[PDB]
């Protein structure tokens, strides 16, 4: 499972998105240690806020299960370059992810972004600042 | 798959739960029309806001995997009565399940209140408003 | 300060909303007990997840102020009926509100709503559920 | 209003905080162009999803006023060093703020971090990737 598929399973991923009011379809694939992969995708709803996003949906998935060993996530969307992820993803991949586990960002043109959890929110607000 | 069993469910669901924060742990089971059920519990995160309740775990796990017909939604925590889902849940469950979708909130100790998604919030804001 | 007074700060405070995603404009006036009125509206984001709404403007500016006791809450939009205040919303009146606070729905039409806290979100989640 | 100056606003601002939960208290303060301070602080909710931040509630308390044009932020809370705005919030600011805004980051014990609204979240996602 290297980059290039799990790329792959982030661009079906996202055509699980449940998105008719941005109609902006993002998705996701977190895998873990032993090599599964968890499929997510952004679900929208009518009061904004409410909206979750494909990484959570991704990440939300593999902890509900007990997987909390991660190797890498890839997120997708039709963006102009590689999808950034939204502030508060990062937050919760920070949270729920290693320092060194590698992030691939991409978009549906080929455009690729690989950085670590880390470098995606440095020095992140933590349970230690608590 | 009766109401006793989708209980007994998120009661197993709610051993998933990731919260060191609050130390309140929450399991949720999301029984479709097919027989299915999905497990949710809440995940915290050391910024509370970006928390996610077991409720909208266990439904953004149900439609991302393609599941969006569902009959019941059993929720439980150590809580002195029937647990309440926040505001928030209530929110994501009116706009992910039909108003007849029976809503089953219970405790550890056989507290059980039973309602529908119409009940749990009457004249939810929906697309409908927007 | 009557009801039909407040409303009209909450139709001023919609024209100061923030939201070029949704095009939706919602207004809410928050009055004290002793009497000042706190003026909210919505603020989006590019991140969905992140919108605030109009009601927790304005509690969040009141309590922000050190002002902590209401006597009323108005809220207004565009929709067909009163407007409705999303899960979230309620969730946070239920805690920053005490149960006897008059909650004044109204859209731009005339219609209008009235309800106390505890009815707009009966059995809230609470601090003594944790 | 130099930074030492909007530091002071901040840690009166802190004061104000209402976070029961996590007894973390956090103060934040925003400059205008015209030279006029917001202040903030954090509310929190028993449904750990729903509480704001301090950088939040000072951002949003602004924009209802109609300032929107803002040169300076500060945010301060009890951490070991700096406090590091989460996620949600670094989404908010690069929504709210332009690019070149300072961002003061600072603890009570004199520790300082300075950088731009760019540099807190560089490459956010933003109303041009929808
Ligand atoms: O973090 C990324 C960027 C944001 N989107 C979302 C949520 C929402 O449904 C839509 C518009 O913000 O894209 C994601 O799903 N993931
Ligand atoms: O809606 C219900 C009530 C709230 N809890 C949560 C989220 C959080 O981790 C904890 C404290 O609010 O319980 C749930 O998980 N579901
Ligand atoms: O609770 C009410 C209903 C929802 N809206 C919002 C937030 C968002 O910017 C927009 C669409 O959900 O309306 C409010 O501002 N208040
Ligand atoms: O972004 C910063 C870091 C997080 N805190 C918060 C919100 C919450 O009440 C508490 C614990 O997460 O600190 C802030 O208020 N601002
Ligand atoms: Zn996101
Ligand atoms: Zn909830
Ligand atoms: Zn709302
Ligand atoms: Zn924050």
């Amino acid at each position: 499972m290297n980059r290039q598929e799990l790329i792959t399973e982030a661009l079906k991923a996202r055509d699980m998105a449940y998105a008719p009011y941005s109609k902006f379809q993002v998705g996701a694939a977190l895998l873990t240690k032993d090599g599964k992969v968890y499929r997510g995708c952004n679900i929208e709803n009518a009061a904004y806020s409410m909206c979750n996003c494909a990484e959570q949906t991704a990440l939300f998935k593999a902890v509900s299960e007990g997987d909390t060993e991660f190797q890498m996530l890839a997120v997708a969307a039709d963006t102009p370059g590689p999808v950034s992820p939204c502030g508060a993803c990062r937050q919760v991949i920070s949270e729920l992810c290693t320092k060194d586990v590698i992030v691939v960002l991409t978009n549906l043109q080929g455009q690729i972004k690989e950085m670590t959890v880390e470098e995606l929110l440095p020095g992140a607000f933590s349970s230690e600042d608590l």
